[PDB]
């Protein structure tokens, strides 16, 4: 595990920029694909899986993977700082500076990540005693990315979207 | 787009932190599927689906989705940037710093990105005369994140993973 001041803080950079790489070439890979350009969007969706592999090495050499039920609650945290403290903080200063994309933007993140946090913390109650969780489907909306298990609402309550556009991972 | 200087800042936070826990939970749901925990394994890979919502529409709010080929061209720059600057600098600190795995994570990276600049420079001349390039396939080696169109070497030149270890991307 890195220990060193200088080098943990790069790799935590690189870790960033590796995440931010491989979205960015997921979000190109769609327009390739929406464009007519579908091997160009083969080639990023694949580039995008290689800036996984080195933001997996980096985190790894941070020593930030554990076991799932540690897993999970890095993910708690997170899902309840975004809840508790960033996205509260983020629309309200949109909103007052009149910025509306970006009081959408992160309200519809804000309303997903409460949903996040509270499967999380339903999926650590299962792993901690050594069980799986029991859904069979998880339904993402592909407009603001609500979050619902095992059956999709008839519209999202966010976006107003409906349930048969929602994506489904079975 | 937004405008508004403090705004965008924390839009741009807000995609780094949406990116990073993308890439968290893609990292964790392999660890899940890895320890018998196949259906929280599936309620990461969705949750992640939803946090690439997240990001791309803080990406779509700050105006840097474009055509096919402009996004190649933030491509270009940004993996030119990796090899001439940022990476050949950690590994150099890492190896001063003694830290022999971000010596490793680094290599990985600075090899493969040299490749990914040039795969993303040839797509951009075809897309520039509104052709698709010509691909059957990629490869990438789940260990470095070697990359390779069509044809890939029998062992990776980087880390030596045999040729069927390699994620293939048809
Ligand atoms: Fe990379
Ligand atoms: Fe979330
Ligand atoms: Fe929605
Ligand atoms: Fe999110
Ligand atoms: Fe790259
Ligand atoms: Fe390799």
């Amino acid at each position: 595990v890195v220990k060193r001041t200088m080098t943990k803080k790069f790799l935590e950079e690189a870790f960033a920029g590796e995440s931010m790489a491989h979205m960015r070439y997921l979000i190109f890979a769609e327009k390739a694909e929406q464009e007519g350009f579908p091997n160009i969007a083969k080639l990023f969706r694949a580039i995008a899986y290689a800036e996984f592999v080195h933001a997996k090495n980096h985190f790894i050499a941070l020593g930030k993977l554990g076991k799932t039920p540690e897993n999970l609650q890095m993910g708690i945290e997170g899902e309840t700082f975004e809840v508790e403290e960033m996205y509260p903080v983020y629309n309200k200063a949109a909103e007052f500076q009149g910025e509306k994309e970006a009081v959408r933007t992160t309200h519809y993140a804000l309303e997903a990540e409460k949903i996040h946090a509270e499967l999380y913390r339903k999926a650590k109650e299962k792993a901690e005693k050594g069980e799986d969780i029991e859904i069979k489907k998880v339904y993402i909306c592909p407009i603001c990315g609500y979050t619902a298990v095992d059956e999709a609402p008839e519209y999202c309550p966010v976006c107003g979207a409906p349930k048969e556009k929602f994506v489904v991972f079975e």
